[PDB]
């Protein structure tokens, strides 16, 4: 349909749309903070690529070998999300109206929210599309099914990682992303949160905590 | 697009187009055998639950809530075979030639073969339609793709069946299955390749066996 970088900017993009019901309770601002990880680390790829310049990601079929896998695994994020669309229309259709309430980030902590914010800022700043498909906001309601976008988001991007040279690439911009967070209760935090799905943004507060630490 | 039961149809043919790579080795005549099975699970409820006459699977937009989960899930199943696909499309862009080379069941030991074919019999005999889409062949190249599709196959069947009063219906037709299938070998097999995706088939292979056995 559209070129590669269109294709990844909607995935981005996706993530926009995604809230969190009422039965993720107090796991609610951790659970927020995994998928703005996840959000994060795709993002990051995208920039380390530069994914709106590189002609080669700016048609409809590519020659290249490793610019078609970045198409195949970006058309595959989508159907995760098309996927989990459809598993939680139907919780929604059994549903107690009660667990139907979302949660929004007035509901974190402060420390919670500035990270959330700042995550989200950080992948606006990257995101150059105005002409973004449109999308309707849909919920998740259990933990299981917000663990399997992550981990799979966070497979996904492993591999377009491996089929470009760019994972020195992507350490500078972890670091970059971190850069300002100057307080190690939220570097620890990012620690913690980034753990098993962004190893880079780990090393990254990890290096910085230690840092303030001596 | 289609009412209910035409995405239904089309998700039953989908385990035709389904060739297992060379990889599998010697597991490939076991894992046909899972994938079969997976088959005639959703087949079966397809039957039990009458969905080529029942006319509430004949609309666009259903209005009872039944309809519309076993909509919503039979989306779902033609979404696995989706992402599988395009996993598949992107190992071959990496894989050496000769895992490109698929079996067939003339690679099956005799009673192994015999018991794919009779599987697919069955389900033959229950699909009405002509009028399926058009699909291409593609290949699964490891265990863990196939063992996902399978599983996932089998919980979303648990919730077709979960939707409908009919899982007496499903024991019974799980029973005339296996009504001419003589043999204990044969018998066994299916016994332990059911086993956990198929319950009702499982219970059935095990009384069969247990009734010559005295």
């Amino acid at each position: 349909a559209l070129n590669v970088a269109g294709l990844f900017n909607n995935c981005v993009d996706c993530f926009e749309y995604v809230q969190l019901g009422r039965p993720f309770g107090r796991d609610y601002e951790r659970c927020q903070l995994r998928l703005d990880i996840a959000k994060a680390r795709l993002s990051r790829w995208g920039e380390a690529v530069k994914i709106n310049d590189d002609p080669r990601f700016h048609s409809d079929a590519p020659t290249d070998k490793s610019v078609q896998l970045a198409k195949s695994i970006v058309e595959e994020i989508l159907l995760l999300f098309e996927s989990a669309q459809k598993t939680s229309k139907r919780y929604e259709l059994v549903a107690d109206q009660q667990d139907l309430v979302v949660f929004e980030d007035k509901d974190m902590k402060p420390i919670g929210r500035a990270l959330h914010r700042r995550l989200n800022d950080l992948v606006s700043r990257r995101q150059k599309q105005t002409s973004l498909a449109k999308k309707t906001a849909w919920a998740l309601y259990d933990g299981k099914s917000l663990e399997k976008i992550v981990d799979q988001v966070a497979r996904f991007v492993d591999e377009l990682e491996k089929a470009f040279p760019i994972e020195a690439v992507c350490h500078k911009l972890a670091e970059i992303e971190i850069e300002e967070v100057e307080d190690e209760a939220s570097l620890t935090i990012l620690k913690d949160a980034a753990g098993g799905i962004d190893a880079a943004m780990s090393d990254a507060a990890a290096q910085k905590i230690d840092a303030i630490v001596g």
